[PDB]
């Protein structure tokens, strides 16, 4: 299944997530990206953070190549880094994404985070500038659909009420999960016609370089996991399944062959809605991105949310 964009484009609404750490061999998101593609994934999700678009990007390629897809089956996405604010710099952070992943157009590209950063160390740059440059890559054919990733409300709302806005953000893509169900948020999007997409839908990858391991890990958690046994699912799919229910586009990153085979078989089955009340009762304000580099940032996105 896919949702339609407000600006008339569609997206699938289960995605790829592509993020490995350093300790991964760049090889390897070329190989599971295509097994994603094979399982039946239609949405990849990628960014120039991750460091792998060349592999991703070529992976899209080869199955294009070997008639598994046509390009436009694909909605790839890629994400401008905070380094690339200043609005001069916005265009050529696009071409150089697309050089990499040698596309002609992104179907999706995102402003990846608020906390603007110089070209731990601040910048201070107007995202209604960055934006208008946003809209410029849009008109250019560069990327189909453009959006913003971990804007708060307020953050949200800037764009929305500029003077001569030619294009709404299509999406906001937050850390979204049961111990962190951001409802509040996804009511107001709703509300303009602007889809929220999950990242760390699962729980996040725990990396120690912003995640405290202390913290309660989802895919152990006890009603999840009564959900899995009463449906003979994973608490996997249950918290994928959550996401879809209530109008929210999931992604799922996983490099292991069989839990991307599994993670398509959210669209095989339905919770209801006492099983969907308690997963809303879950909830516990938990950002598993939780970092001093981060967290003492004027533009700190969970800074509002009180
Ligand atoms: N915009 C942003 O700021 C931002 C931030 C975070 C993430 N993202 C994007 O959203 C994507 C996903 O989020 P995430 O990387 O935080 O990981 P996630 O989807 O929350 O997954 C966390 C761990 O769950 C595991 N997993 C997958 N399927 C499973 C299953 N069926 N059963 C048990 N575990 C399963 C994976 O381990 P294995 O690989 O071992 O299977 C994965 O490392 C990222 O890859 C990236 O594309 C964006
Ligand atoms: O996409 C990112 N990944 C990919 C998922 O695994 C590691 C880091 N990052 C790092 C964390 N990021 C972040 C930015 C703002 C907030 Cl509020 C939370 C996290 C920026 C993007």
């Amino acid at each position: 299944q896919c949702v339609k964009l407000n600006d008339g484009h569609f997206m699938p609404v289960l995605g790829f997530g592509t993020y490995a750490p350093p300790e991964v061999p760049r090889s390897k998101a070329l190989e599971v990206t295509k097994l994603a593609i094979e399982a039946g994934f239609r949405h990849i999700d990628s960014a120039h953070l991750y460091n792998n678009e060349e592999q991703v990007g070529l992976a899209i390629r080869s199955k294009i190549a070997d008639g598994s897809v046509k390009r436009e089956d694909i909605f790839y996405t890629s994400k401008l880094w905070s380094t690339f604010h200043r609005p001069e710099l916005v265009r050529p952070a696009l071409e150089n994404s697309l050089k990499k992943a040698q596309l002609d157009y992104v179907d999706l590209y995102l402003i990846h985070s608020p906390m603007s950063l110089k070209p731990v160390i601040f910048d201070i740059v107007d995202l209604c500038t960055t934006w208008e440059a946003m809209e410029k890559c849009k008109d250019a054919g560069l990327a189909k659909s453009i959006g913003v990733s971990n804007f708060n409300r307020r953050q949200l709302e800037m764009i929305l009420n500029k003077p001569g806005l030619k294009y709404k953000p299509v999406c906001n893509q937050v850390e979204c999960h049961p111990y962190f169900n951001r409802s509040k948020l996804l009511d107001f999007c709703k509300s303009k016609d602007i889809v929220l997409v999950a990242y760390s839908a699962l729980g996040s990858q725990r990396d120690k370089r912003w995640v405290d391991p202390n913290s309660p890990v989802l895919l152990e958690d006890p009603v999840l996991c009564a959900l899995a046994k009463k449906h003979k699912r994973t608490p996997a799919l249950i918290a994928l399944r959550y996401q879809l229910q209530r109008g929210v586009v999931v992604l799922a990153k996983s490099y292991n062959e069989q839990r991307i085979r599994q993670n398509v078989q959210v669209f095989e089955f339905q919770l209801t809605a006492e099983d969907m009340k308690a997963i809303d009762g879950l909830d516990r304000n938990l950002h598993y991105f939780n970092s001093d580099s981060f967290a003492s940032h004027p533009n700190y996105p969970y800074s509002d949310e009180y």
